[PDB]
RNA sequence: AGGAGAUGAAAGUCUCCAGGUCUCUCGUCCGG
RNA sequence: GCCCGGACGAGAGA
């Protein structure tokens, strides 16, 4: 996160883009029934809650790079992770346009329903227009690639989210990097084929949880961490705070997987546009971009392999085992480790890392304090190696006081249900009764704890 | 400001639209 | 009924 270049559109031939402003999300019938504290991000500098300057918070988040080179363990990182992710044995070569259009065995299609990017949304141009997906049809599509060719500018978007009520007045609200569907298309086009592979394989090999189901992973985690010390820890703005050279680590393993080490140049060094001004970022990765989660997730990898390195002398790495989601991480060693001084080495590459979970300081871990994807984990009554995923009642009770869609309560509802029994019978219970302590929760059907249960027993 | 529409003979007036890459899960529907 | 395939929505997570 260096911003580099900053400049007005005009004076760079470009157009301002419309950024909205309004939430969609509203307070439910259940506003009331549940305690709560969250509230819609701050989405312009009018809003009244707000009590900075909102672009002076916005753009914060750019620092600068420490000063940092690539060195010995990093390469080593680099050797052992390229070593692992070789044994799935992955296709570098491209996929077809069909596939990047529609999808294919591991790979969703393309999202019909979000923006189509610059330079379409200041054209009134929506993917749809670009793609039929009844008849398949892309001459549209076709004849827009051709046009505006590759590396257009990602846009900078408010992400319109429930935030901590400390959050709103500090304006600390998140942004999102809009990747142009030109340049989704291509990325795909060349890395389609290790995005699938990812999405089919989450555990210890791919060190992803990308495409993992919590209900039925959870239980097979402590089998792929085998080992004695467990532990986990936070970033403090990851994705922001990614130096140049774990981008040059990652073309490394790419290219040692013969994929195109050259295309993540443009996620190091980024082009945007918020609303009328133009810039470029050196570092961070642009949430946003094709393959963030894979991406970020690899990347997770290298660092977690760094900075034990770093810290201890003597390491197996073979017996390092990472599971990684983005900035989550969950790993384990043979032995123990001090989270503490591992935390500590990421500091000279600019990486912040604190406690897990906002511990004031850190402490041991095991699989009854730790916590991956929001979730805990803890043991079934009756089959001690079933494993449950629980979920925090506080924002089960945070999320059920908003709506997006007021009339589908009742499928928000059911969300919710299957979130909250694996916390247990008598909490389970105390939910239902709060539900229909109003008149438009008794309307609803809930789904029994028991029923719950015995079908999450089946899929095992 | 751009896009789409309504209104008007026109001049004009009016209304709507805009928000990433993904994962899993649930609801509804059509299928083999 | 199970398995998978599509479509439309939603919720949570990164």
């Amino acid at each position: 996160g260096q911003i580099q270049i900053s400049k007005h559109v005009k004076d760079v031939g470009l157009p301002s883009i419309h950024t909205p402003t309004k939430t969609k999300l509203q307070p439910s019938v259940f506003y009331d029934i549940f305690p709560g504290s969250k509230e819609p991000a701050v989405l312009t500098e009018k809003d009244p809650r707000l009590k900075v300057d909102f672009d002076s918070a916005l753009f914060s988040k750019y620092k600068g790079n420490t000063e940092c080179s690539l060195n010995e363990h990093i390469q080593v990182a680099v050797a052992h992770y390229s070593a692992q992710l070789a044994t799935l044995d992955i296709d570098p070569q491209p996929i077809a346009m069909e596939d990047s259009v529609f999808g294919m065995d591991g790979l969703e299609a393309l999202d019909l329903n979000t923006s189509a990017g610059y330079p379409y949304v200041t054209l009134g141009i929506k993917k749809k227009d670009l793609i039929n997906n009844k008849t398949k049809d892309i001459s549209k599509l076709k004849l827009a690639l051709d046009k505006y060719d590759v590396d257009l500018p990602m846009i900078t978007f408010l992400k319109d989210e429930l935030r901590k009520k400390d959050k709103i007045a500090a304006g600390k609200t998140r942004v999102i990097e809009a990747s142009s569907i030109n340049d989704t298309i291509l990325f795909r086009t060349v890395y389609g084929n290790l995005f699938s592979k990812f999405h089919l394989n989450p555990g210890v090999v791919t060190g992803c949880a990308v495409g993992c189901d919590p209900e039925t992973f959870w239980s097979k985690i402590p089998l792929m961490l085998d080992g004695d010390c467990i532990m986990a820890f936070d970033y403090t703005n990851y994705d922001g705070s990614i130096h140049p050279i774990w981008f040059k680590a990652l073309g490394m393993v790419l290219d040692n997987l013969s994929f195109n080490p050259t295309l993540i140049n443009r996620l190091c060094n980024s082009k945007h546009i918020f609303k009328s001004t133009y810039y470029e970022v050196e570092g961070g990765v642009p949430s946003g971009c094709s393959g963030t989660s894979i991406f970020n997730s690899m990347i997770n990898n290298i660092i977690i392999r760094t900075l034990v390195l770093d810290a201890y002398k003597h390491i197996d790495l073979d017996k390092l085992k990472i599971i990684a989601y983005g900035d989550d991480v969950i790993f384990s060693y043979k032995y123990k480790l001090d989270m503490e001084a591992i935390a500590k080495e990421g500091q000279k590459y600019g990486l912040t890392i604190t406690p897990a979970d906002k511990s004031s300081e850190f402490k041991e871990l095991d699989y009854g304090n730790v916590t991956f994807l929001k979730r805990g984990f803890r043991q079934d009554d009756k089959y001690k190696f079933l494993i449950h995923p629980t979920f925090p009642v506080e924002e089960i009770y945070e999320s059920i006081r908003w709506t997006k869609k007021p009339s589908q309560m009742q499928e928000h509802v059911l969300s919710l249900c299957h979130l909250m029994w694996h916390n247990g019978p008598e909490i389970y219970k105390d939910f239902e009764t709060k539900i229909r302590s109003v008149s438009a929760g008794r309307a609803l059907y809930i789904p029994p704890y028991e029923l719950l249960r015995h079908e999450w027993y089946e899929k095992f």
